[PDB]
């Protein structure tokens, strides 16, 4: 149905580790400069915890809030309550980009066309989870090796997916 491209935007470890205590469970701003660059002048679609944990609005971007709390408002955040909600509030948006978290993405998970997925080679310790995904028709489209050095001291690779419809 919904004309604008539904992607998916997330880091994860080996164990699709993507959070921890609320919280990223690592340091890599070379990768948050990556995910700024791919998303600029893009819907963020975040759920209500994500969005308090990153604690204020995303410049260049719309930003919008997944709560069922009807009374919740941030300011310049738009805030919506469903899937189907945010579709129209996206209805003339060209691509989208399902920002998290675990929640947000589970509820989104059935309209996913594209992918990009940052793979950590590390093992954290981590209590919130990237959601296992059938893979059946999706091809990679795009693999490169990320920045290591001393302010990103891991190895981590670039990823995009594409469903074949
Ligand atoms: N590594 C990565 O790429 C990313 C990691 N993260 C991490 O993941 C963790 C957060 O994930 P998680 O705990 O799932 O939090 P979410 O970001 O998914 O927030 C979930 C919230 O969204 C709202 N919500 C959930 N379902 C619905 C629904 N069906 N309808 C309306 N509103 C709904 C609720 O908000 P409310 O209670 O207010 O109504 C709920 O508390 C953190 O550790 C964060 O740092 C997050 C994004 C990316
Ligand atoms: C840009 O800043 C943040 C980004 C994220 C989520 C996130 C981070 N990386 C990738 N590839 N996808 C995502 N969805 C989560 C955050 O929570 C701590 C952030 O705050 C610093």
């Amino acid at each position: 149905h919904h004309h604008m491209r539904v992607s998916f935007m997330v880091a994860m470890d080996e164990n699709r580790v993507i959070g921890k205590d609320n919280n990223l469970p690592w340091r890599l701003p070379s990768e948050l400069q990556y995910v700024k660059k791919t998303t600029m002048g893009h819907p963020l679609i975040m759920g209500r915890k994500n969005y308090e944990a990153i604690g204020r609005p995303l410049p260049g971007r719309r930003n919008i809030i997944v709560t069922r709390n009807e009374g919740y408002h941030v300011e310049g955040c738009e805030v919506a309550h469903s899937v189907e909600e945010v579709f129209e509030l996206c209805k003339n948006e060209e691509e989208i980009f399902i920002f998290g978290g675990a929640q947000i993405f589970d509820l989104f998970l059935p309209y996913v066309d594209k992918l990009y997925i940052t793979k950590i080679h590390h093992a954290f310790e981590g209590d919130t989870f990237f959601p296992e995904m059938d893979m059946t028709n999706w091809k990679e489209v795009f693999v490169e090796k990320g920045l290591t050095d001393e302010k990103n001291p891991y190895t981590y690779y670039y990823h995009v997916y594409e469903k074949q419809q």
